[PDB]
């Protein structure tokens, strides 16, 4: 009865609309979650809120009722839902850990959305790829960040006071983002700095091509 | 009789050295479009804007006359045209909006030239690898947007003030430009933005391929 | 009898020498040029240029008796030798640009590389995608650099004073280098700056598989 | 008896977990090393160094009895026990390279990781590439440095006070990092830096596909 109209959004206009309805109290809970945080707003928020909440549960028990949970969908369901029922209940680390976690309301739109199911799965069969890359990335990063201040320890005015202090620097030239806040100063450290550059630019760009022809082959196949 | 004048550029000497005045008044208009703005210049610049008008009109009209609105082409003529009829008729926010409309005579190349109405082709053959892309780049933006002012609203020198305030600085660091006006310094901060440097390259990376195929394959295929 | 011992460094162990003094004549003329201009160093460094000159004009007129100038290579030993008799025989702007020419000597080292050639040879076969990247840098340029203007011309406090003074920033941000010396302030401003930075990520990586296709050929087929 | 206990990883149990601890004290070493720098620790970090020296110099005899160094894994276990004993026994700049070299311990991981020998083995077979590569910055840098130094040599607030000193500007915008402690201010320097930009993106780009292709096809062959 039910699970035809929440389960085939385009076997009727009665269900075509519904998906509509569950689009616009997504976004409207991902618009609302961000401007609680604007000091201008520093009770309007949470009467919608709620509604939205109630929403969600109605949608999770409608297919949890008419059948589970093996699949990452209704996993993603699940989390969206709980934050707001463990603050009705009644340190502060753990308060901001909880409140961070209302974020996962941007991945219930990948029931509706392809491209972003397409990007999933071309992330989870790209796992070894990843791995390889954060560990190249890591090696770099450990190499080139005692380099730069065992070359620059006998200036009493360098910013990097230590070897972990220096990470920062690399992960940011490595990656060619360059914010600038930390420079090398000396002629030694200016060259390790240069040799950075082109090694980080070497290491992002080996492995990449594999999980493009991946995602390249999904969304050739799906599409 | 003017119709071949004015649409077969290489059917006579006659008709070939047309193009170049309509090349070389397009160029000028630009030149002079720049110029106004520049502070030592604070009437000659008008006299000119006239003669370019009154060209762009008669050469709009031979056309006109001798046959329409379906294309692309001749959209672009009366967009280029409309601005400076409308202040010669006689609230600052819409005289800005109508004032840089003006910068739409650059379009105007496109009849002339060949690489740029290839990559209008591309441009047209490929919206829903665009779509894809913004809507990748959006969701990577809100996601990395939160978790670092949840991650550095302890201290209170920190630049993000708000969840929105952090938009600006995400797409700075997703898109590898890195201004460096605003950067994170908690240790939680840091790590936040060496992950969102690692995602915004990847998130890039994926679509870009099926443009450049495209382009590649129009380019070749005309030329 | 000389055209082949200066035309055919494997024939004999005699021409083979030959190369490697006219390699570090100019490496050290080259590196010599550099150090002029430290302030430590504010008379031996011109009795050693003086060999260096009297090294290429024997060099060339060796090769010049026993023939010849419709190639590029004897064109470019012809420009290093030039600015060294000019000054001999005897208006800052003109003293500054004769002065700027002598960097020239860097490139008569094609004649020994093999990748430089094929370098050049490369730059030679695409000059259309040159050009057309060209074209199109420079219409996103001006389309971006009216609009941040337009944008943030309310604000008295706004670095962008003219369109032409926010061409800088606008390649800055397209090539993605981003300085940070000008930066967006109002949100108008900052939207203009997401989308130019796409946009100038997209403009550049159109043209370049092609370049890349034909350097790829002809290292290939040369090696 | 020993040697296939140290060289057979997966022929039994016993085999098994002892690359366990040969991971975990290489991993406990590196990050001993780095902990050493930190302000905040200014004896227990002697004691640990000591235990983990005795287990490579043990796991190095282990196989050097039972047959040997012609291969690089064992001139990276030679290399990495080496600096402990020099300080044993018993010129600031002596002390720092002989302290640096100690950061060799990461490479030990090379013998239980494949990624990394893939990685090494693409280094290897792709020296010709790299060596273009160095010697088409080196030309670029060279030609760009002295450019900007001599459009910018009126201004007598210019921070290029010497061809050499604008080496780092230079590989900065080459590389499109941008720190952005230095920056052009006249409109020719400006041009400079536009033309620049272009010139290491592309000179950057030409050269990787090589390296790519051959990455990929040993990590295929091997995997
Ligand atoms: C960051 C920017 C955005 C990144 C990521 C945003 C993407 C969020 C998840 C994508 C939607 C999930 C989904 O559609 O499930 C599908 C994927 O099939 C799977 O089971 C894989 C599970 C998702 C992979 C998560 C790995 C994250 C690794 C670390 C990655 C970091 C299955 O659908 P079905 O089989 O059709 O039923
Ligand atoms: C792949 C690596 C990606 C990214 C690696 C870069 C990590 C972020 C850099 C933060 C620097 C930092 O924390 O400075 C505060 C000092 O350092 C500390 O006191 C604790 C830092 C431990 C972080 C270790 C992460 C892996 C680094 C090894
Ligand atoms: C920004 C930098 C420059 C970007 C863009 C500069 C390019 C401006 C337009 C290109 C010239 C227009 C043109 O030649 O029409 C041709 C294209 O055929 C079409 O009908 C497509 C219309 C143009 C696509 C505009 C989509 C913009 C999407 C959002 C894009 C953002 C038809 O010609 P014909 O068929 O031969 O007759
Ligand atoms: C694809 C996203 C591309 C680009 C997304 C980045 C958008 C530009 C960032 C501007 C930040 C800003 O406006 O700060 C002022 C505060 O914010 C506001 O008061 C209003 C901002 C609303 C803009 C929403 C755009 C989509 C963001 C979601
Ligand atoms: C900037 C970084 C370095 C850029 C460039 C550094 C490269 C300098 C020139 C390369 C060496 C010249 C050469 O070897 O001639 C060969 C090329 O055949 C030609 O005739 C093409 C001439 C050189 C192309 C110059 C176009 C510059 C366009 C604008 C480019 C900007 C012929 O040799 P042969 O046929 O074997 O006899
Ligand atoms: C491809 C474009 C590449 C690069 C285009 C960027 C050019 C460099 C930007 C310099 C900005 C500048 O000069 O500011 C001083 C003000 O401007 C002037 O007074 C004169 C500037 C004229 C330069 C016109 C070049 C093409 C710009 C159109
Ligand atoms: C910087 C970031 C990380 C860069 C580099 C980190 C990689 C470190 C070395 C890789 C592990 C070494 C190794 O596994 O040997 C294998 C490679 O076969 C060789 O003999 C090549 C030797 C290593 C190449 C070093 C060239 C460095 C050039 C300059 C490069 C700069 C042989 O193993 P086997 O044949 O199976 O026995
Ligand atoms: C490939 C080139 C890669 C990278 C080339 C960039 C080299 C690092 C730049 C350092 C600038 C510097 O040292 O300023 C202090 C002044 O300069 C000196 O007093 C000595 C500098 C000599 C370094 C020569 C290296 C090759 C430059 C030619
Ligand atoms: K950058
Ligand atoms: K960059
Ligand atoms: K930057
Ligand atoms: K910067």
């Amino acid at each position: 009865k039910v699970w035809l109209l929440f389960e085939y959004p385009e076997s009727s206009q009665a269900a075509r609309v519904v998906a509509i309805i569950s689009v616009f109290v997504i976004l409207l809970s991902i618009v609302i979650f961000c401007l609680e945080t604007l000091p201008e707003f520093k009770d309007p928020f949470f009467l919608i809120e709620t509604l939205c909440i109630i929403w969600f549960t109605f949608e999770l028990t409608v297919r949890f009722l008419a059948c589970f949970c093996r699949d990452v969908m209704n996993v993603i369901d699940i989390i969206a839902i709980i934050p707001y029922f463990i603050t009705l209940a009644t340190s502060l680390a753990i308060l901001r850990v909880i409140r961070l976690v209302r974020v996962f309301r941007i991945f219930k739109l990948s029931r509706h959305s392809k491209g972003l199911q397409i990007l999933g799965r071309t992330l989870k069969a790209s796992m070894r790829e990843l791995g390889l890359l954060i560990f190249f990335l890591f090696i770099g990063v450990v190499l080139f960040s005692s380099a730069v201040y065992f070359a620059e320890a006998g200036s009493e005015n360098s910013f990097f006071k230590s070897i972990p202090d220096a990470f920062w620097w690399a992960v940011v030239t490595m990656t060619t983002v360059g914010y600038g806040d930390m420079t090398p100063v000396g002629v030694w450290g200016k060259i390790v700095g240069s040799l950075c550059a082109i090694a980080g630019v070497l290491t992002i760009a080996l492995p990449v091509p594999v999980i493009v022809s991946n995602f390249n082959y999904f969304y050739h196949r799906e599409t």
